[PDB]
């Protein structure tokens, strides 16, 4: 009995990893 | 009919990061 | 155009790449 709301929850957490890369990678 | 559509939009953007790794190579 | 079920499929595969990053493989 999979809930429609639960699939939606999954998309919000992966985008966070992309944001860290823009700030930097190791230095300049 | 409106709010449901927005959650779907969020998933397409992260998958893009995975694709660059598949490309491999380097020349930037 | 795409089915409602298809958008849900897209969220499940991106989470996997982040786990790989924690492992931190050689080279790359």
């Amino acid at each position: 009995r999979s809930n429609l709301g639960w699939l939606s929850l999954l998309l919000l957490p992966i985008p966070l990893i992309v944001w860290v890369k823009r700030k930097e990678v190791q230095k300049t």
